[PDB]
C-alpha cells in the first residue's frame, strides 16, 4: 500500500538522524571504551554480572536493519552502554569515568535530537 511505503519512508529518515545522533555520541568515547562487546574469552564472568550487554557496534547493526522504531528504543540501548559499565566497573576506573563523561556529553545531544524527531515528525 502506499500507507505502508510511506511509514517505511518516516522509519527510513529517522535511521538517518538517528546514525548522525550516534556518530555524534561515540566521538564522545574517544578512547573507543564503547565500541565493541565486552569479551567474554576476557571477562568470562560478565554475564554473570550483566544481563543486557550493550555496545556501539551492536546499536549500529541494529541500526542499519532499521530496527530502531523510535529514539526511545535508541536511547534505551545508550543507557545500557552506560549503566551496564558503571556496575561491572568501579567508581575509581577509567572505564566508570569514560561512562560518566559520555553520559554527560551525550545528553547535550540527545536533548536536541528528540526536538528533531518530534518536530520533523
Amino acid at each position: 500500500s502506499m500507507e505502508q511505503v510511506a511509514m517505511e519512508l518516516r522509519l527510513t529518515e529517522l535511521t538517518r538522524l538517528l546514525r548522525s545522533v550516534l556518530d555524534q555520541l561515540q566521538d564522545k568515547d574517544p578512547a573507543r571504551i564503547f565500541a565493541q562487546p565486552v569479551s567474554l574469552k576476557e571477562v568470562p564472568d560478565y554475564l554473570d554480572h550483566i544481563k543486557h550487554p550493550m555496545d556501539f557496534a551492536t546499536m549500529r547493526k541494529r541500526l542499519e536493519a532499521q530496527g530502531y522504531k523510535n529514539l526511545h528504543e535508541f536511547e534505551e540501548d545508550f543507557d545500557l552502554i552506560i549503566d551496564n559499565c558503571m556496575k561491572y566497573n568501579a567508581r575509581d576506573t577509567v572505564f566508570y569515568r569514560a561512562a560518566v563523561r559520555l553520559r554527560d556529553q551525550g545528553g547535550v545531544v540527545l536533548r536536541q535530537a528528540r526536538r528533531e524527531v518530534d518536530s520533523i515528525g
